[PDB]
């Protein structure tokens, strides 16, 4: 476990570090900027350079909602829920806040004005969005990104392919709903952007903590009791 | 065969609310939006994801005109067809009907003057091309479809890569076509989005249902009495 | 043979129809259009998908400069070579023909003023290249491009991800030389597509004939007489 | 070695050809332009399809931070680090020539004063970011390239995906950088293209050998000493 841990600490710093720094740095640039298909690329491929580079320790998770989302559909331990949940948050703050130190460098930043890539709903919705809407896509997206988790993890065709299921899966799951939240699906995400942007963030924080991981258990199960095995 | 369904339902549904969704939800939105080459990926890699997550349990279909496309190449039986096309008209169905309701949260919203990602010809083609162009094309993309997806699961060289090829084709297959219909080659994803429209998609619903299967036969056929096999 | 000449003729026509149709159809579309970054994608995943339907039959070149590329590298058996090169210009041939019918169905329509995305220097270089900028970067680029295919075809990595690392790497070359030539390194392509413009294009068709091929020659002989083997 | 190097000189040669004239030649093009996610994929592309071509051959580094990175690592011997370094650096500057004589055929061209796709900080900083922003970004990002390449190089998941891993890794670092420092993790990268430029590159050119080198010795060392082996 003390190697385990370092992997998820190290994969969800890279997830944070990367998704959340091409949001802040060339999502908007003028003209060469790389926009939302940018950004939606790039967290699917921190997620697939680092379930290649770690998967084969921690199992790359590098979401809360990906770890109790492997434990309800029946194919991860308990409390050691709690290990990665852990170093999983710590990972994304840090990323976070080297980030923060690294779009410092440039006149006229503020975390707090701009949103620093935080999730949010309603007023805080980038496309502007009701409650609701975060809460359906959210939790659809949530559902689906486990179930295609748990069917490319499964014993049965994928075979070293999981990274790239997986890793092509969230950049898909941003291409959709970043509009409407700004794409979490990821409790420990949400919480490390959120923290240094201080103010609504915060408060609508509980709400990607909760749908995400509501919605990764739903997708965990329906795999499991729905979904191959059987015999 | 009450699991391989499941798959069928939750496969059409991805591919369905994913590629629609980014249509309806981030294609045009102000200067950060995905366009068609955006859509175009989303479409694929719903195709890609669930592919590889539950592909070694019904096949990866998530097309009507994949399913009878499998039968004509002589690769799927039937009547096990009636059972797939219906539980992928059902899964689209119900992804358009979340999609409806997400993209209703946002003020300004109207399915019926916007189009929902409806394909079309004529007037209702995106770039107004003929209806002549539409068939030509569909047929074209369809029967090409289906024949790399009939080399792709050939037993003599993928092994594991048939995710791959069949997702980015359907990619390839939106980057070409959306000017012209908005790119269909898949029944169950033109019905889906164009009851919702519930206007001029519905009249022209029946020409995305046989062009795509016709030429998806077609390319069924010409895989089958043309290449490979022999002995 | 009667039945490799078939996945050439199949194969090219994918290629030429997939990336040109990209090219006329939807590179330029108003606001969502797929640009050069679309096209280049296109262009790859035809070759790609076409590499893994029926590569593992013809061994999937598409491409004159390809296979007598694969002849010089001393891995393709020749007079075999003539059979290939003519089913690789009919098959991009028909495919702008349809194209063209295709591209028909919208006012306006101009093949000959457009271009017809046809490749081209000087005063027929999309960014006003002169011809010596085109000779370098459409030799380098077909060397390379054919050192690519040598290395990843060599038994002793791959397996099964040469058409990953050869579709990805006719991608590469597009996001290169498109400003310059319009990107070639296909002289089958350069073809099919001069035919309809029937003006400049058929007048500098040659040297998209020569360059490609020369440039694959020395490309061949590179990795022949300077990688890999030995023993 | 008369056979690694040869791969080395081919390899590093793409990556700046590919890259760096992706930028040059069609990052800024009007309206078609590919932009910096254009820019993005092709570097990440050079190193993929030259690690699948020349990968079984020197191990495709095609970087002076991945050699001495995997030095640090314990995965690659000393000495013939300098035999890998100064093959890239030639292959790097080749390039770097052959670029400058293509971009030369177009009427308005200025290495000098368009910056040649050099790295810089400070005022020379895309985004205008403080040499410290551009000493984190610099560092983390080739931390972490390295600690990829490390994990996707360990015999216990891959097998056959490392190029994929460590290419998609390349494009996400750009997806991020660029706006930072336009991206260096490469002191090979750097020297090519700052000798052209013969102004300020030259002069900041030192730091984009030693914090691509120390972060990469830092990532090495991480891997190590942090993951993986144990027994
Ligand atoms: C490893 C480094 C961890 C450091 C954690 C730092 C957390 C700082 O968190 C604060 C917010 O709470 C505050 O409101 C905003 C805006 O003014 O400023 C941030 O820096
Ligand atoms: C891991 C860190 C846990 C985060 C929980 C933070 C709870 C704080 O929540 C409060 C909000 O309720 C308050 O209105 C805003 C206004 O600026 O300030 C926040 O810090
Ligand atoms: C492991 C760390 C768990 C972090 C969970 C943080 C949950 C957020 O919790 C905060 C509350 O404390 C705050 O007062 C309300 C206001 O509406 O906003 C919530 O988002
Ligand atoms: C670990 C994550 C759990 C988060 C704990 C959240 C505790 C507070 O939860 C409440 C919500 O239930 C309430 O409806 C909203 C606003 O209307 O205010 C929040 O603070
Ligand atoms: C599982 C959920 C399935 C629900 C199916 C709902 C079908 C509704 O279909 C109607 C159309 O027929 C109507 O014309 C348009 C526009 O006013 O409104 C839609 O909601
Ligand atoms: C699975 C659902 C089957 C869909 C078949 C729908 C057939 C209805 O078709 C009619 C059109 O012919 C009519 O002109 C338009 C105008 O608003 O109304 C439609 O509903
Ligand atoms: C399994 C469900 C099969 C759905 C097939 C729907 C075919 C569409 O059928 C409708 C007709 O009913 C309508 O009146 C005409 C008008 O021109 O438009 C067609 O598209
Ligand atoms: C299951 C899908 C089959 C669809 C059944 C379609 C039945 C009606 O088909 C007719 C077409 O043949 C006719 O030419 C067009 C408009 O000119 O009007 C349609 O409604
Ligand atoms: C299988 C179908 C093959 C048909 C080949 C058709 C070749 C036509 O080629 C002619 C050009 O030579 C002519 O100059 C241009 C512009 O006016 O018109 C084209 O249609
Ligand atoms: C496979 C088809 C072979 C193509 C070779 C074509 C050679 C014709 O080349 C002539 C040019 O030299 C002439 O100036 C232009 C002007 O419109 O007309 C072309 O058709
Ligand atoms: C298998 C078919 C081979 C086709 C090769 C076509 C080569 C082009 O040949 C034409 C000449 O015939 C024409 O007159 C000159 C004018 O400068 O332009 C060339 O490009
Ligand atoms: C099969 C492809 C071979 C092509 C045959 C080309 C024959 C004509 O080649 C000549 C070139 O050598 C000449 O320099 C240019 C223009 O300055 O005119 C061309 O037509
Ligand atoms: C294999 C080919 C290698 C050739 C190396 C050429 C290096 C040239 O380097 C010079 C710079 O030092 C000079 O300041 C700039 C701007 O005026 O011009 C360049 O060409
Ligand atoms: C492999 C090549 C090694 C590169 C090292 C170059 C060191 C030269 O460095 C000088 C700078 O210090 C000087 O101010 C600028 C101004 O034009 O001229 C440069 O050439
Ligand atoms: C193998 C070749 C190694 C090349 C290393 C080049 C390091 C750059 O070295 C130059 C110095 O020589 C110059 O005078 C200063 C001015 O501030 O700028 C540096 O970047
Ligand atoms: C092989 C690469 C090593 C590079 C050698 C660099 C030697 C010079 O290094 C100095 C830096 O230490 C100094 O702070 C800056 C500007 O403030 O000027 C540089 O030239």
């Amino acid at each position: 476990m003390f190697r385990k841990l370092a992997a998820e600490c190290f994969g969800t710093f890279w997830l944070v570090f990367g998704g959340c720094g091409s949001a802040v740095l060339a999502a908007g640039f003028p003209e060469l900027g790389i926009g939302f298909a940018g950004v939606a690329l790039a967290f699917g491929l921190t997620v697939l350079t680092m379930a290649f580079a770690v998967g084969h320790i921690s199992g790359g998770h590098f979401n809360p909602a990906v770890t109790i989302g492997l434990w309800a559909g029946g194919r991860f331990p308990a409390k050691e829920v709690v290990g990665y949940v852990i170093a999983q948050v710590v990972g994304g703050i840090v990323a976070a806040a080297l980030l923060y130190l690294i779009a410092s460098g440039k006149t006229g930043f503020d975390a707090a004005a701009s949103g620093f890539a935080s999730n949010g709903y309603g007023e805080h919705s980038p496309g502007g969005y009701s409650m609701l809407s975060a809460l359906v896509v959210e939790l659809v997206l949530s559902a689906g990104f486990l179930l295609v988790i748990h069917g490319a993890t499964d014993k049965f065709a994928p075979a070293g392919f999981a990274p790239i299921a997986i890793g092509l899966a969230l950049t898909l799951i941003h291409l959709i709903s970043i509009p409407v939240t700004n794409t979490s699906v990821n409790p420990a995400r949400s919480t490390a952007v959120a923290i240094f942007q201080g103010g609504w963030a915060l408060e609508q924080l509980w709400f990607f903590w909760v749908v995400p991981i509501v919605g990764g258990i739903i997708g965990g199960l329906i795999y499991r009791t729905l979904l191959e095995k059987r015999d």
